[PDB]
């Protein structure tokens, strides 16, 4: 994948070159997006918009830290969508990793989450977020077990996932039209990198085969259900809803 790689670490150790080789990235000086390595983290910038700043995955502080304390925790809509109730903490596969926000919420509540990311630049960004997260003295320890990353497509490598999780979470990039959704920098930048997931409808089928209990799909308001498959089960939140589907029961069952 092409991206404008930029080095701002001033270490001349070749780290940036290794990272690119590691994730199969190819330097593109004229690319509209830049992947920047700083002395602290790896971030994404929308070159034609400097004033938007760069974005990076941060599980320790910032918005995520606050969301962990005031977001609702097991009280969040997504948590209730995946079925977190009582002392039930289902293994979850976040098939559309993204920036890791929802995946982290579920892990923080106690769920063992595995995130699947097919976009190499996003995997590099998530990977960098995990490294800093694992080094944390507070969450570092449990984060390593409850939040892992797998780089591949969820339309082919999802059915190969084992042991099978009880829940599969889906939140593909929707073709946002409202400029209201394109106000915050986080989205104006991330969307300029990955863009709408043209093949999003193909995620439901394989997601329901992996999950042994439930599949949750985050969808903005008025947005049609994924793959146009209707469902009477859904949690309506503020600005969006979470459609709920059944999975595929165990077979061998040890």
């Amino acid at each position: 994948m092409q991206i404008c790689l930029m080095d701002e670490t001033g270490a001349t150790d070749g780290a940036l070159s290794v990272l690119a080789a590691r994730w199969g990235l190819e330097h593109d000086e004229d690319n509209p997006m830049a992947l920047v390595m700083t002395p602290q983290h790896l971030e994404l910038r929308k070159r034609d918009e400097p004033k938007l700043g760069g974005i990076f995955v941060d599980f320790v502080g910032g918005a995520m830290a606050h969301r962990r304390k005031f977001g609702g925790g097991r009280g969040e809509a997504v948590a209730k969508a995946v079925g977190i109730k009582g002392d039930y903490l289902p293994d979850v596969v976040d098939a559309t990793a993204g920036l890791g926000r929802d995946a982290f919420v579920l892990a923080s509540v106690g769920c063992r989450v595995r995130m699947l990311e097919r976009n190499p630049v996003v995997a590099a960004l998530l990977d960098d977020g995990l490294t800093r997260g694992y080094a944390d003295a507070d969450i570092g320890g449990w984060l390593q077990e409850r939040l892992q990353l797998i780089h591949a497509s969820s339309l082919t490598a999802l059915t190969d996932i084992t042991p099978r999780p009880q829940v599969v979470y889906l939140d593909p990039m929707f073709p946002h039209r409202q400029k209201s959704a394109l106000v915050k920098k986080e989205m104006r930048v991330f969307q300029s990198l990955v863009g709408p997931d043209l093949d999003a409808d193909g995620l439901l089928e394989p997601a329901r085969q992996l999950a042994t209990k439930r599949v949750v799909v985050k969808r903005p308001d008025y947005a049609p259900p994924l793959a146009d498959v209707a469902t009477p089960n859904a949690i309506v939140t503020k600005g969006h809803r979470f459609d709920i589907y059944a999975g595929t029961p165990l077979t061998e069952l040890e």
